[PDB]
């Protein structure tokens, strides 16, 4: 079972002995520090509040387990047993913490307060930063959701330019990342974050997480279709690739079906197998049930362009109302190898230059989508900005000489709309002056309870692109 | 609760309809594919997966029904192999009819070798082998963390031995700072445990419980830490009182090593004029067991380390060790734990060496670089079907994409062997059966729902030792 007393960085065990004597308040905040990626989608806090922070999180057994572990880990008795016991006894093991946060799905420029944390009992001054470690992990769903939304912006731009509309947008970036993340837990968190922006996923773990922690009106938040893998083609033998293809598209004759076509020779597969031997099985398919040809190797742009050129010579191409070429409706491509935000841009731009509509393609992304991301992409960071010691509040901050980008904010913070409707973070308690209206942060956790929450449907609404609105 | 029926890539739900008819066996393997440097990989983490997710009764009627219900909506179609999952429930009380054979954990194996194989033990469950690809391929993560951590240990060992003449302290020279910087609690425990294969210092507490539960150590714990400050504990004093914070902290922890982040405002002033003058008397009186460890945390990591050492060498008595390298007094050391990854680590120790500073002077912390800034394509960790039985005939299967020979997979039944010169070879096409190469190094570790062979964390560490530590 999870034990919050064992879910912090080791050094934080020792911090209660380091703050100024008679400190009754430690007040901290989270931002995606300013330094590409100008605005971040705030998502994932609610998962952490519910799974890890709410309710009775301290027990006698957890305190004893922690004590025993830390005694050996530090080769010394430095653990605040009394401090944890106080929480157990006074609050029935509910954390005396208040968290205020911007609504989930909100899209906020860099360098703004996203949430704040403070203790609600003077005895628990040390608890605010105990829980930095677990809260800072919100970087991950924030960053996944942000980077996925940034890819959506690219796809929207190019789809609108090449087709005149956004039809199909929220299926154009499919999550392939389940195997390529670091754990089952990560898989669910990251896949949920991608689903803020798109509807297509193979990372099944995302569905249960959303259902449990956020909720949707629809039975599920994301969808998939049948598709082949190398094992299901290659198992037939090298000389029987055509047989595998015929079997699979016949098994799935009335739903869209993706078929990995590069086991031996993508270009032969497209030109000869699909384009000649099995063409009669493709041209007969419903518009609601296309064959989706999947290359999976080689230079992504060059491979997509060559696959399209092949198919456009074997199948009847049309020219849409914008002047771009369009495969027949029973035939599409999915490129799901080497896709990240940079190659995504390269591919759609190269397709546009060769007069191929983005309607012809969808993308899959695995590691690029869910794994090839770090906390330093958006500089997601938690810092103390205010303390009260001997009854006096002081504004506190770091400001390292050699790196002004690491300067932190001072004092009590609030988030506001400017007169032009942008965001601003007021420091030093200046929000109290009421020159910029009401604080946009809401209390979402207090004293062991989640006090405000968002459905997944609301999060999605909040995270929509302008071009969509 | 975890449901293995919902723990696969969605498309794999449809694959039972795609394999050739009359297929009784699907046999697949995992490797860290070679790429025409990370030449060798530490095999670690499978045992976690086997125990946590794969062993015992993993199928129930309720799990079947919930998968069925989710998949109907997710696919907008009924494609789920309810019959096949029910078969396992009724026939094997929900235990997976799968055999997995693996190289022992901690083993260090060159790229492009079989590390483990998976096959179904019941013909009806031909589809189950690749169902569990997704969950098993996540072993990429502990392998990669353990590998990348070991490659960093190789760099540290080289420069420590050069600058000092020995490896003392090596075991503590790369500390895990990564708990906040990973994507989840579960990742934290897995990655931290992988780093501890190579080192003994960690602040990622999650790693300890994982090792205790799934591997085990003769010692009470596998990893250790010391007291240390963060910006909050310094800055909470007010800037004008940074010296008061330092004094308070080193006096609180006067008898153990203590790390004190020193860059809140001006790292150079803190070193030269706070530690180097105002509080010097509290540092020179410390035990060799209980040094002050000054922690910069900003600026160019090499430049900052070199400037910090230059300042400290002017304020504190420096000696020259027997190799000619400068050494701080024993009550004073440095920890650099900003911007550290395998590339910057190398830069910093080389820069130190060029300026005649012993690596004895320094330890490193690494967070995102150690545990998060890694992907499955670093070592090309990959799982592929290499053998099937169809109509009772075994056939060697493989991929070989025309545009990428690096993605060619191995053929047939595989086995891993020592070569006559003591290297490793993977034999393909069942050639291991010829017995020209001594015993297969793959052992059965899972069979029909049971974990059949386990390794302690101690054994894993032994297996993963560096040669230089052997020598
Ligand atoms: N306009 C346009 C253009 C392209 C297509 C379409 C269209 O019909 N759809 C949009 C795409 C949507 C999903 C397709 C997933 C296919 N699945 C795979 O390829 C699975 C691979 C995989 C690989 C590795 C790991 N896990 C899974 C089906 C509907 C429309
Ligand atoms: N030769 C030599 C050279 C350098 C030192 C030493 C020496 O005494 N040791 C080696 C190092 C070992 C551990 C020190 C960790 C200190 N912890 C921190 O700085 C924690 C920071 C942090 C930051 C972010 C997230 N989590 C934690 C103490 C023993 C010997």
């Amino acid at each position: 079972e999870f034990n919050i007393l064992l879910a912090t960085d080791s050094y934080k065990v020792t911090h209660y002995k380091q703050y100024p004597p008679n400190t009754s308040k430690v007040y901290s905040y989270f931002e995606c520090r300013e330094k590409k990626y100008e605005e971040t989608v705030f998502y994932g806090l609610q998962y952490i509040l519910n799974k890890y922070l709410k309710g009775k999180v301290v027990t006698k057994e957890k305190i004893q387990e922690a004590k025993d572990v830390y005694k050996e880990h530090f080769q010394d008795d430095v653990f605040n047993e009394k401090g944890w016991n106080y929480i157990l006894e006074k609050y029935d093991g509910h954390l005396p913490i208040e968290i205020k946060a911007v609504p989930e799905g909100f899209v906020i420029p860099r360098g703004n307060v996203l949430f704040t944390v403070e203790n609600t009992d003077p005895e628990c001054y040390w608890l605010t930063n105990w829980i930095e470690t677990i809260l800072v992990q919100s970087w991950y769903p924030i960053t996944v959701a942000t980077n996925s939304r940034e890819q959506k912006k690219i796809l929207a731009k190019y789809l609108l330019e090449t087709s005149g509309n956004l039809d199909g947008l929220e299926y154009k970036l499919h999550d392939f990342g389940y195997r390529g993340v670091s754990s089952q837990e990560t898989a669910g968190i990251g896949a949920s974050a991608h689903l803020v922006n798109f509807k297509g996923t193979d990372t099944v773990a995302g569905l249960a997480l959303i259902k449990k922690y956020y909720g949707t009106k629809d039975p599920v938040p994301g969808y998939s279709v049948p598709a082949a893998e190398h094992s299901t083609i290659t198992a037939w033998g090298k000389d029987h690739e055509k047989d595998a293809f015929e079997h699979i598209v016949t098994q799935f004759s009335s739903v869209p079906v993706s078929v990995v076509s590069d086991s031996y020779d993508i270009y032969n597969a497209c030109e000869k197998i699909w384009g000649e031997d099995l063409r009669h099985l493709i041209v007969s398919r419903s518009t609601q049930a296309p064959l989706i040809i999947r290359p999976d190797s080689g230079n992504p742009l060059d491979t997509v362009l060559k696959v399209l050129e092949i198919l456009g010579k074997k199948f009847p191409v049309t020219e849409n109302s914008k002047g771009y070429k369009l495969l027949p409706p029973y035939l599409r491509v999915i490129q799901g190898d080497g896709v990240d935000i940079n190659t995504l841009q390269e591919i759609v731009e190269g397709m546009k230059q060769k007069m191929w509509s983005i309607e012809n393609i969808a993308f899959g992304s695995g590691g690029g989508l869910l794994q090839k991301l770090t906390r330093d992409l958006l500089n997601c960071s938690f810092k103390c900005s205010y303390v009260v010691t001997n009854g006096l509040g002081i504004n506190v901050f770091k400001d390292p000489v050699a790196d002004p980008n690491k300067r932190s904010k001072k004092g009590r913070l609030s988030l506001h709309r400017t007169p032009a409707g942008n965001f601003v973070t007021l420091e030093e308690g200046k929000g109290d002056l009421e020159e910029y209206g009401q604080d946009l942060l809401h209390t979402v956790f207090k004293n062991g309870k989640v006090t405000k929450s968002y459905s997944f449907d609301e999060i999605r609404k909040n995270a929509q692109l302008n071009i969509e609105l």
